[PDB]
């Protein structure tokens, strides 16, 4: 998985 999407 690339984040939820802020890391």
């Amino acid at each position: 998985r690339a984040c939820r999407f802020f890391c």
